[PDB]
């Protein structure tokens, strides 16, 4: 599970592909620990935005900003002419409303976002594409 914090028209094909399929896992945990008689305070919710150990997390009070992401990504999807089913933002005010929180990241956290993505694609480059060319090297 992966969230990034770059602007999803600037994705390649398999980074929007990717995070679209992991935004709902959130939605999705916070469920399982809500039915568990979990709540907010009883997690270690960092600070500042964070990449590796305590990266889903930080986004239990935040997922206002999810939602809206995953809109955004939706729409990308179709702009590029990807077939996507599940074209449906998921309704989460089913949710405590102490977790549907929003998020404004700094340029800051999102170069940290923004270098880990360009990691990935330096390793090898011919397996990332945009808009269908590979524009990677």
């Amino acid at each position: 599970t992966r969230i990034n914090l770059t602007l999803v028209s600037e994705l390649a094909d398999q980074h929007l592909m990717a995070e679209y399929r992991d935004l709902p896992r959130v939605f999705g945990a916070v469920r399982k620990h809500v039915a568990n008689g979990k709540r907010v305070r009883d997690f270690k919710i960092s600070p500042t935005f964070i990449l590796g150990a305590g990266h889903v997390t930080f986004f239990y009070d935040k997922l206002e900003f999810l939602r809206k992401r995953q809109i955004e990504l939706i729409a990308e999807c179709l702009k590029r002419g990807f077939n996507i089913k599940d074209t449906t933002v998921q309704d989460i005010s089913d949710i405590p409303q102490e977790f549907r929180g929003d998020y404004i990241p700094h340029e800051a956290s999102i170069a940290i976002s923004q270098a880990r993505l360009d990691e990935k694609i330096a390793q090898r480059p011919t397996w990332y594409k945009y808009y269908g060319k590979a524009i990677y090297a």
